[PDB]
């Protein structure tokens, strides 16, 4: 067997920002104390991994990349109690010690083990498990799930149903859980509410699906691509706009919408400036507005505080809020019980090989999500 | 008698921005339909009364200020019911319409008859009641109370306890009500956490007062004006900091003082610089902060939304959050049952004669309420 063994195999190494991937072969060592050695089965592409391409985040370089993901457990180093080998498991670039402050409060997920805050690209022991051409190469986020076999702490990975398609519930592990949780969970959407999602991509669509599970009254979809519009209204929107429609700016286009601003506002992009339009148009005096989207390294926003002292209030969230190791597995078993739909996310499939025919899909904005199989 | 008529009376104008108040004779008009003359006891002197004669707010001058106080009901125009000659009322700031959108909502409280957003200096109809030298006068939030007379429309007066102190109760009008409930309805502390406190004035004693009303283990005072740090304690402070004494800004101190962030951070001075290290050192997972100063007009402040993507929460309020119209005679019935205290707030009591003399404790550091005597 491979256990105790390096493997080798196939990974998409990036060796520069704004290159494509190389497929190459890679060596992944055997897990140390307390990790788990995967065989992957299935990745999405989400626009985070884009981000380390295009250096919106930063993270060191040469590095797997690779984050939403699922797949089965090939061995298991000392001390693991958590999973076991052959186990379907999603990886969780969110980890959930457990033992820290944050994982001990009621509503705190964001881990202090997480790799996200201080990019080290390293297994929580300061090392790498990955080798290429003799060099070491980074990890991302604890995970770099785009390889045939990646090395996770126990803390970052969690054991679902054994029954998972795992072609699917590769989405729980980031888009899916992300933007359905910072409905559900951090803005706590209320019934009869007007909901205001701004971006339609994976994440959006996965807002839009949570504010329909909460019994949004309206739920406006924001895109500056129209053709993401039909698939917005199928999982919930109740009406979409293109800011690139309008003369005024688009949050006062949303106040006279919503009769002076709406209940809950997401913003699920990535830009400074619909960061501060998505908090301008929520309602002044109760509005709650989510930030989703990743801001480009180390850049302020500009906002007026008079738009927080009317009583607004403004929050981000890594996840959907969700401790990851308790809240993936739960979230699966509602996935085989029907409770939420994951097929209109998925536009695209390709084998892994394809990867950088996967980007390409997503930058020209063709895609939503792009399942690749191992 | 007086009803119907016009009365000439003492009051404070204001004719320019950055001048002393004018103590001079104004005319104050009879209250039109649904409107309310009321003959002021005590009006105390807030920050924010000084931000009008310094520029900080903007308002249309000529103007009376003043709108933290307490007086008896001179005389009511047709359709009144709320109020009558003869009772002890609290002029409200912050309106209560009960017919907005805000104010039918369960968690808003700035009601969209207010007139802080876009200032008119008038009464609901458009029009002044104040009259000096043959010149029309400003109202200010609908309240005025630097005058010996004021009218105020129904929607921003409320009936108080006969038996009430009025030159305490006066400060349930805007300053302990407003830290009191950013601490315990907007924030909602929690029993047991630690929480910081940016600015100890007659608002940030009132935040004290309500985190530890709301059980908080630790109260972190921060000045950078020593001589407040006893009366903060007295009140419940715990620890005070003064920025001034470190090296480091003090968000890290604070940080490292609470062992990685506070549970709950307030700004109550009213800084650009000091809303987003409030918010900096409160725990980046599961913190809140509250901004409760008021910002310099006009003026944008610079953050990382980092802060907020990891889980912080960030929020501002108007009047602790407290519909104005129901909660002020509740919090005089709560005092009156001494459930809190006022006295901790008052530093000095002087003649309303002495109102420049007030403003001068204030600005020079050494007061932190003067209350006005009529
Ligand atoms: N907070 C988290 O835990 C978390 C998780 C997953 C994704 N993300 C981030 O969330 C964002 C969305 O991810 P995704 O859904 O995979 O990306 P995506 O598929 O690229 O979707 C983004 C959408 O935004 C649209 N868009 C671009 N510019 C504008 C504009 N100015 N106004 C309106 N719409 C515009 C765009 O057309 C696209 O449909 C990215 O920044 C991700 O990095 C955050
Ligand atoms: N949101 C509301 O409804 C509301 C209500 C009442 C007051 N306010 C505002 O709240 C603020 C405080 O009012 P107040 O208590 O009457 O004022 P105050 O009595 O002037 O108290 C302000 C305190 O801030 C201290 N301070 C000044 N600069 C700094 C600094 N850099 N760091 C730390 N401390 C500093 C100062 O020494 C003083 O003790 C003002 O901006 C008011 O306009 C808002
Ligand atoms: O898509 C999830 C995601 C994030 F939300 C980040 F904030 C981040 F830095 C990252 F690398 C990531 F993958
Ligand atoms: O002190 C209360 C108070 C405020 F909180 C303001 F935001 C404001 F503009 C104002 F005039 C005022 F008096
Ligand atoms: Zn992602
Ligand atoms: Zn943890
Ligand atoms: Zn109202
Ligand atoms: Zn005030």
């Amino acid at each position: 067997s491979t256990a105790g063994k390096v493997i080798k195999c196939k990974a998409a190494v990036l060796w520069e920002e704004k290159k494509p991937f190389s497929i190459e072969e890679v060596e992944v060592a055997p897990p140390k104390a307390h990790e788990v050695r995967i065989k992957m089965v299935a990745t999405g592409i989400c626009r985070s991994d884009d981000h380390v391409v295009s250096g919106t985040l930063v993270t060191p370089l040469p590095v797997i990349a690779g984050h939403e993901a699922a797949g089965i457990v090939e061995s298991i180093g000392e001390g693991v109690t958590t999973v076991r080998p052959g186990d379907k498991v999603i990886p969780l670039w969110t980890p959930q010690c457990g033992k820290c402050r944050v994982c001990k409060h009621p509503e705190g997920n964001f881990c202090l083990k997480n790799d996200l805050s201080m990019p080290r690209g390293t297994m929580q022991d300061g090392t790498s498990r990955f080798t290429c051409r003799g060099k070491p190469i980074h990890h991302f986020l604890g995970t770099s799930t785009f390889s045939q076999y990646t090395v996770v702490d126990e803390i970052s990975v969690a054991k679902i149903d054994a029954a998972s398609p795992l072609e699917k519930v590769c989405l729980i592990g980031c888009g899916f859980s992300t933007g359905y949780g910072s409905a559900v969970k951090v803005a706590k959407v209320t019934q009869g509410s007007t909901c205001a999602v701004f971006g339609l991509g994976g994440v959006g669509l996965s807002v839009i699906m949570g504010c329909k599970a909460a019994g949004a009254a309206r739920i406006i979809g924001v895109d500056i691509n129209k053709d993401k519009f039909a698939k917005a209204k199928e999982v919930g929107a109740t009406e979409c706009v293109n800011p690139q429609d309008y003369k005024k700016p688009i949050q006062e286009v949303l106040t006279e919408m919503s009769n002076g601003g709406v209940d809950f506002s997401f913003e699920v992009i990535g830009r400074l400036d619909t960061m501060v339009t998505a908090l301008s148009c929520c309602q002044e005096a109760y509005g709650v507005s989510v930030i989703v989207g990743v801001p480009p390294d180390s850049q302020n926003l500009s906002m007026n505080p008079m738009l927080l002292l009317s009583g607004r209030t403004w929050k981000g969230a890594i996840f959907g809020g969700f401790k990851s190791k308790d809240s993936v597995p739960k979230l699966v078993a509602d996935f085989m019980a029907k409770k939420f739909a994951l097929d209109p996310l998925i536009t695209h499939v390709l084998p892994f090989e394809k990867i950088n025919e996967g980007f390409d899909l997503l930058r020209s904005g063709e895609s939503i999500r792009t399942i690749l199989t191992f």
